[PDB]
């Protein structure tokens, strides 16, 4: 007699019992693989007494779990919510994701985890450090603040901070390390020869507290006029008086900050301690001119040995100022 072959195998399903032949009266089933479903309902066939297997309506299709493409204030990464596929999560930023990254479409066709859901990232109100005040902070959702939302300190009066004066609300609900407040104070800064000090007369003196000098008439000061206390409880800086050059020479023309001066004429009241500047002179040989330079330095000042002062009545010789340069 006949008998009919192997069934075909159709996608995604699972024939029963499965030989590769069978005698005419043998019955076989058909089901979709777990996951799937059928446009029909599992096809069962006997076997003809042709030994020709009938002809298979059966069509097996992945179950689909329910639309998930939206994620209120978040992202989420897909192709078919259909089984097996896995779908990601992600919130946009603000948010963080409360609930599990990702899901897959379950055989039984529903999310496994269940769907996760974005929220607002919120800190809780920020703490005051030691004698410090924040004057930058306002509850931006209820009695709570938002992510990268932020807070200013600013220490106490002759207290010094040490850490930013501001914190950020963090994903983590939590602010950034906090600063300090401590209280520096610094010794009274010494008056300086030939000048004089200033500063606020009371028993002592801390942080961010002013100290002003100055110099006589002769001297000038050859730091800041003005310094603080600072968090390190010592100063600014501390500047000198030093002592003014007295013009080195009768008539010249000099570098002053790279432009042609009469230095009898800019430093008509004498040189400040530190100015400096250059001579010209020639060079003989070549007969052009070239510079030199020279500086007040505590009231001396060496002027080039290259120099050579022409008398105003004389006026004969050319002056080293006015050779082409070199
Ligand atoms: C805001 O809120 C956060 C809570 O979520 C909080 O936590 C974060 O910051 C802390 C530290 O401040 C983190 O804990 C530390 O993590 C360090 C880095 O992690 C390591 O992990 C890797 C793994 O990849 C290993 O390879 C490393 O070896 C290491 O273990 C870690 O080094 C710290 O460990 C210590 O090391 C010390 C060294 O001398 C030891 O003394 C000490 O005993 C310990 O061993 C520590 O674990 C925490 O994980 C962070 N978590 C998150 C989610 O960010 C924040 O601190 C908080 N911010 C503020 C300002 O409060
Ligand atoms: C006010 O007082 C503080 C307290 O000492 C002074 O801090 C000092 O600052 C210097 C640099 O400005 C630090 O030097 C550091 O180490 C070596 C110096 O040989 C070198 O690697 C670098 O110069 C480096 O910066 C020094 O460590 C630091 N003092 C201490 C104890 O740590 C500050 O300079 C003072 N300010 C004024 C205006 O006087
Ligand atoms: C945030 O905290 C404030 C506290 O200022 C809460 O305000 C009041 O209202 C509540 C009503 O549920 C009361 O139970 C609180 O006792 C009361 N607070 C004070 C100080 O009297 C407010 O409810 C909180 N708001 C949110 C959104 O959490
Ligand atoms: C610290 O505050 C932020 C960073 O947190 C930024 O402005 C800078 O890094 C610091 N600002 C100041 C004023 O030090």
């Amino acid at each position: 007699g006949r008998t009919c072959p192997k069934p075909d195998d159709l996608p995604f399903s699972t024939v029963v019992p499965l030989k590769t032949f069978y005698e005419p009266g043998e019955e076989i089933t058909y089901s979709c693989k777990p996951g799937y479903v059928s446009r029909g309902g599992m096809r069962k066939f006997i076997c003809p007494l042709t030994g020709l297997w009938p002809i298979n309506t059966l069509k097996c299709t992945p179950r689909v779990c329910p639309f998930a493409g939206i994620l209120e204030n978040g992202a989420v990464r897909y192709t078919t919510f259909e089984y097996p596929n896995t779908i990601s999560f992600s919130c946009n930023t603000g948010f963080y994701l409360n609930g599990a990254d990702s899901a897959k479409c379950t055989e039984e066709g529903k999310w496994s985890p269940e769907l996760p859901v974005c929220a607002p990232i919120i800190c809780p109100p920020p703490s005051i450090p030691t004698f410090a005040t924040l004057r930058v902070y306002k509850p931006s959702a209820g009695n709570n603040s938002l992510y990268r939302d932020t807070a200013v300190f600013e220490c106490l009066p002759q207290h010094a901070m040490f850490g930013n004066d501001t914190i950020t609300c963090t994903t983590h609900g939590n602010w950034t390390k906090l600063p300090e407040c401590r209280e520096v104070k610094c010794p009274f800064p010494s008056r300086p020869d030939n000048g004089f000090v200033n500063y606020p007369a009371k028993p002592t003196l801390y942080y961010k507290d002013k100290a002003t000098f100055g110099c006589h008439d002769g001297y000038s000061l050859d730091g800041p006029e003005e310094i603080e206390c600072t968090k390190l409880g010592n100063w600014s800086a501390m500047p000198s008086c030093k002592a003014s050059c007295k013009l080195p020479v009768k008539k010249a023309t000099v570098v002053y900050q790279g432009e042609r001066v009469k230095i009898q004429e800019k430093f008509k009241n004498g040189m400040l301690h530190g100015d400096k500047v250059s001579f010209f002179c020639k060079n003989k040989e070549k007969k052009c001119s070239y510079t030199e330079d020279a500086q007040c330095i505590d009231g001396t000042i060496e002027v080039p040995k290259c120099f050579k002062e022409h008398s105003s009545l004389a006026f004969w010789k050319t002056d080293a100022s006015d050779v082409k340069p070199c």
